[PDB]
């Protein structure tokens, strides 16, 4: 189903919000604040997604997955280990981002297979997002 | 240590971020409207906690816990089953901050024992915080 | 005079301050918030009352009763009056308001009649005003 | 025609606009505040339709339909009967909603058939937010 | 009653309402942006209009009509025909407000009669406002 | 007729505009900035009822006097002579309100035995607006 | 019991409310404009007080008095006698703070006590506050 | 001495003022609300003008003219005029404005030559303010 | 590739930018100052233009052209040749618009064809954009 | 050098910051909230010319003066003896405004000579700021 | 003539623009969004220039240069080599600035020796503003 | 005296408003942006601390310090050292910070035994301030 498609994205984010939240705290370096700033910025756009995700398929009668327990067993995202880099950090969640412009495109594809284009916006969207900050991200490395 | 408290703040809200999603989520019948946006309230404040908490513990030299793994094995707050009530909801995170309550009170105790009354001050807002949702919630019930 | 009526609303107001404020205090049940929420507007609106009514009075010479206690000897408000309902205290201010409609067309006619429209606009303001809420009051329980 | 579509849009939620303030003005009960506001809000939304989807039409060449008198012999939303309950209302406008839904798949379908994914985009937007009313409407029930 | 003078009052306003998006959207020359500008600015404060008037009718007891099928078959206001011309259309409402403002001092008389300088006070407020309009509208022209 | 009570209103109000900015620029003493404040609340808002009256006339179908040269031949304000004291210039403006609230209440009289309470309704504004500051800068004094 | 210091403080800040209004309203002298507006500014203050307070004790399970009857019978602050002068204004609610100052080191006293230091927390907020007034007060007398 | 360049610049804005107004309220045609708008634009922009360089030559020990008797014989500029065309009153503030950057000029040479660049550079600014209209109300006619 | 499209945008309007300043600066006649004005918004947003779509082949692992000189070789947009009209202008970039509607689904097109929806619909909306122009720009003509 | 000139400006309104500071906290009188205010005002002004300055010698290749030693050992400004009066301080920093005017006219001169006229242009504002101050205060007293 | 400095500062700035941008996209680093950022702030003011420029050579009856093809035949800046670093880039426009400096002084000579301070008012603010840039970009390189 | 330990505090908080302007007029390198922003932000927070602090001692009855030169001979903090590193410099205030803490919970200690914990809750908010500062100053470096 597509509900299912839309789970793990909320799964995906919730992992997302947490791991962005311990580089938000955890980095350091020359680029503290630029970085300190920039993940704050990600995580706060990680629960926009969160919630409009779980109201997409709360709108189309699916039943939002709610419980860091069931994140845990189903998000493909792997959580902090410490220790990382400023720059790991960055090279961290652009990978994340980048497997998860796959997930999405194959999100649009069943989404348009079940006859929703409507959850496929919503998905391209979140795919939009992600390219541009994969640029810069990348950007901030190479 | 001081840390642990603060460390089991974060968990703790951490838990609450995703319960109140869930409610937030969740509830149905004629307060729909009202309690959809008061969850979403709570869980906003949630959020700020986190960052606080764990920015403090991060200011007095420790090292704050950073995967939702961490958390479920730490926290004291039960992740919401499902089918709750939209009384059910109200009735059950109020309760849980009563629980805060307590909690937070022997941590301003050992936080003042380890000469540190900003944590403790951290701490009080808290408390001041939850007592009045508390009242409301109760209210709403009673 | 003109300046007995006035100064009487104003010690009506005054009093609607506190008694709105006990119903803004005391109100309970699933229409807390909302309750909670529309009394604090009533009491803010009546505030307003109080300073423009007084400095009425006070443009045209009069001299505003500023005392609680003589407030309490001239308005004739109820107050007090504990236990009661979320719909009863609906139901009281509603009545006050309607009981306050009647000794506003009053006011206007002694003030047309004194030669002093002026004060009568004011006047005709807040009965415009009370009439709305008396209809919203109404519809909230009928 | 997809102008045909359109129009028929416009029409609708010309109806809709009126049968909004209907509801707006003769809700009652214990969810009067609530409710008094929700429809509004949606009363509001749907004049922003109305103009961006004549202005659509418009700037396809098409001419917008501009009179109540043909809004009523085209449309197929059923204006108000009076007497409605609140839920009753609530109850009324969803089946609209989602009674709409149905007609602009239809019309997004034409479009992208006529060549035209510019007006299909238009129109999803409008399903998609439609879709998260019917939900929150719903859940407000049930 | 005074009721009825206010009814036809939201009639009119409501047929305005649509009568001014037509123009909004028909209205074609040098003066395009201009006018398309005033129109939408017209629109906007004849909805204002109609919800004051129905709340005051609502406010004193009585039903406001809520229906197109009504409004039609009460207004007095000539729904748009087509084709006009830009200096037409102006031309067009400027008159529709002219013979507005009469039905308004009539309305102003028996709401004075019937004991109601409220109603007449709202009445009031609008004759003001269409004058105005009234002399700028005809200063474009003349 | 009323177009001369208005066009009087001009006069005044923009003699009162220069001699309210006289005053600006030349108050002194342990009041200066209190005072050199006050003046240019004054003359913000003499500056508004100029535009008011001007575009009601304009509005019944009047023609504003528009020159200073009809404005000294017909105004009845007593242009600053020079030197003032600060309380003298306060008690003079004072003494000049006070002066038109006269003028006003004989201007509406006409207004409403004209079958114009449009325009007699402005003029009870400014009357308000007066009678207040009157007692303010009465009260500075006394 | 705690709840008897915060609703001593409640009905003192009511009656503060009143007596600032009253000289609000009463003052005169050159100082009349800065007077005005500072009174208003601390009974606008002393209403927030009296709202948290209550809601504070309503948080710690009291039942905040609310009316001015019990006000005037638990109150310690002496009503406004009236005649009262500009600088005896200012030197009267000087005292009056002063005289707070003591109840309330006394509130915190009793609040630590009876380990309520949330509460104590918020009395110092107000004896902070008065201090800094009781200064500028003070240093615009001596 | 620069404070009679000054002074004439009180009095020219000063008459420009209110000729500014008379174009506001008699200006016709299609045009009506753009240069109805435009022509407030200016005599908002004239007003900052008297203040400023009154408040200059009051900053350099000058006493500025401050009667409308005094502006009329010192001023140069027109002022009346009734029946103007809408170009013509475009046409006129043009000239107008024209004539004062050659007396603006001149009104620099002296400043320098007294020794006061800060004066020049006050007119410097209005100079280039004027220029830029100047500019744009031709390319109107033109 | 779909880079070039992207990269044939950025240069035409890039074109854009430059012939809209000089229709804003060149414009003349009685539409002046509301085609000075359209032409400023309409650069400004070219300008949004030239960065999304730049930073969109940015994100794809382009390269975006960023040179007048290539701009100048890749454009279709025949930069402006003085003398023109004020409809001349209007009647030109109006033609422009159209020019690149074409361009555009071409470039759609290709972009889906490319399995690049993303890109198509950051194009759709440029779209939808230019149509609406077109019409009220064609409406201001015709 | 004019890089003296400027750091001695630099030294100047450091001290006038603490000075202004100081007068903020000592004035009292009935003229307290007034002056305490002003002076706020007048070192919040000063705290940005340290900065514009600074920044200004800075971006002219110059070495900035910044240590109070520094600035104790080559401003000209007299730190505030005690005890001074409400009019004494508003006489004192008048006297240094004027004082300071002529510093800078005299570093008008060689900035300019030095071929520098930015520089002047910047102490060209500042002296025109003075001036106003100058005249406002010597109002206040005189 | 002063025209053609104005038109080369038209060309030059313009160039300016599209090299700022493409610096906007391509610069890469640990230094990336901090001046990803800066230069989108130097494009934005340097877009400032080109329509103040123009405009005012368009005030002083000139006629400023408006095409792409113009520009690159006059303006002296260096359009963009590609693989600039990103401390490249910043040594890059720095000098470019450096460089304008002198043609703006020379600028100034030939607009003050043609009695037009006006525009060297004008071109010393780009002074000033550059100078200050210069100052910053060399302290983030030296 | 509790106003000893304020006093220097205010005489610390002076040194480093302008310790901090050096740092931010003399930083350099690729940091140079990011903490020319930070230590502005530092600054200005200093100048908070200067005036609170004051006005506290203030409303204890205290005279606070108010010349450069008893700063100077009270401050504990170095101050000037001109050479410094951007690493140096954020190194050397956090220092700063960090030796103040301690001057600090030394000043509750005393603010308490004295009986004013009011002082102490002041000098609480500092401590919580500056610790989090250390904390991302420090992982700036570490
Ligand atoms: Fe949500
Ligand atoms: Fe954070
Ligand atoms: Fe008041
Ligand atoms: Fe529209
Ligand atoms: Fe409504
Ligand atoms: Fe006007
Ligand atoms: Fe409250
Ligand atoms: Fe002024
Ligand atoms: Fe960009
Ligand atoms: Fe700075
Ligand atoms: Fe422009
Ligand atoms: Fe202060």
């Amino acid at each position: 189903q597509v509900i299912e498609v839309l789970n793990k994205q909320v799964a995906d984010w919730s992992v997302l919000f947490t791991k962005l939240h311990n580089f938000h705290w955890y980095v350091k370096g020359p680029q503290f604040f630029t970085l300190h700033e920039k993940f704050e910025e990600l995580y706060t756009e990680s629960a926009t997604h969160i919630d409009e995700i779980a109201e997409r398929i709360l709108a189309i009668g699916g039943k939002p997955v709610a419980t860091m327990k069931e994140y845990l067993e189903i998000s493909s995202i792997q959580e902090a280990a410490y220790g990382e880099t400023a720059e790991g950090m960055v090279e961290a969640i652009m990978k994340d981002y980048e497997m998860m412009l796959v997930e999405l495109k194959k999100g649009m594809e069943i989404a348009q297979n079940s006859d929703d284009e409507m959850t496929s916006d919503l998905l391209l969207g979140i795919y939009t997002e992600l390219e541009k900050h994969a640029w810069m991200l990348r950007a901030f490395l190479n």
